[PDB]
């Protein structure tokens, strides 16, 4: 609902399915906890990894799972995932769209960031 | 000199070489007259396209022959070419790189203006 | 429904609004027909294209006019407009997505095909 | 040499000078260990990270400091940073260009392996 993941697939033409996604948030010990985690759905996305209630002000990073679904197509990539960090909440909550595009040896990332 | 071409695979991490590239240059007429072409190197570059005499302010069409490519590595892809069009001026900066990222079913493209 | 159009904005993280695509398909004699029209929405995607009866077999050219989105952003933007060229429905009928991401001297596109 | 870093400019069509880079290679208590740092040059790159000696086969993960640049610019951005993860292999060719695209709300980044 406020945190949404979308990774397309840019060989394929298609939507990335069963990508696996961590998110992880700053601790007050400057070390990354898990905040949520999931896998994209047959159409590339990947809903309700979290509430407005738990999803705070923090700084955030979204870790998609890029080398294990090109593994599983038969492909050796480049990257070993790819990750995305960014300051969420900090002007109040925000509807975030994390979207990634991926090739073997590239990848794009865009935010689409609502209310 | 001041217009060069540079293409990448992002499916294999390398340059994109022996793409052919066409310029056209918008006619009075509304019609694009053939302008300059190539074939991009070892390097994915292709340089010598024009000189700074004839490249003068106009609108100017840059067309990456991208299915052939893909063809030639055995490769399916979805677009027929990529197209690049975009109006010259002289007080911009005055040497234009015509940059291209190429996936099967997706393309970037940029333009890098220096001097 | 067959074919739909998403347009992102990537210097604000948002979808691209009232941005104008005309679709054309190429005739007989070698030549650019209109085929289609119309603008984004709110969220940046523009449905109701065409129909099944009439998107046939052809190559197709989807034109975004980005130039006139970032002037009416107060932007100069380098290209003149986006244009995405392809062979539809070749292997009968599919769903196409067209989406393309925007930045002022910088676009990329891809195409999500289903069915 | 055996590692360069090429950052872009997507909102302006240039280089992205002075960008702080820092590389950090995956030690053995899965803990990141600072490995070469720089700012890009005029022309976007930074050359000189590492030599061949000192690049092993490993897990390298490249931070670009792309808040920092676009905060130099006046411009909001989104991401802390971009960070490119990767493994690096001896068998594939032995030169590798990380290249990164930057826009306030997105980035690309690919990997060009030569030799
Ligand atoms: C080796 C990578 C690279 O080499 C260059 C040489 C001259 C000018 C630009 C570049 C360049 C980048 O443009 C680049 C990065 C990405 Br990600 C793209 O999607 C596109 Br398109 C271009
Ligand atoms: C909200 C983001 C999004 O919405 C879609 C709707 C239908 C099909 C694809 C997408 C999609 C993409 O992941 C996407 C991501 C990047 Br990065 C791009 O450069 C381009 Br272009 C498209």
């Amino acid at each position: 609902c406020p945190l949404m993941v979308k990774v397309l697939d840019a060989v394929r033409g298609s939507p990335a399915i069963n990508v696996a996604v961590h998110v992880f948030r700053k601790a007050a010990d400057d070390t990354w906890e898990p905040f949520a985690s999931g896998k994209t759905s047959e159409s590339g996305e990947l809903h309700g990894l979290t509430t407005e209630e738990e999803f705070v002000e923090g700084i955030y990073k979204v870790e998609i799972d890029t080398k294990s679904y090109w593994k599983a197509l038969g492909i050796s990539p480049f990257h070993e995932h790819a990750e995305v960090v960014f300051t969420a909440n900090d002007s109040g909550p925000r509807r975030y769209t994390i979207a990634a595009l991926l090739s073997p040896y590239s990848y794009s990332t865009t935010a689409v960031v609502t209310n």
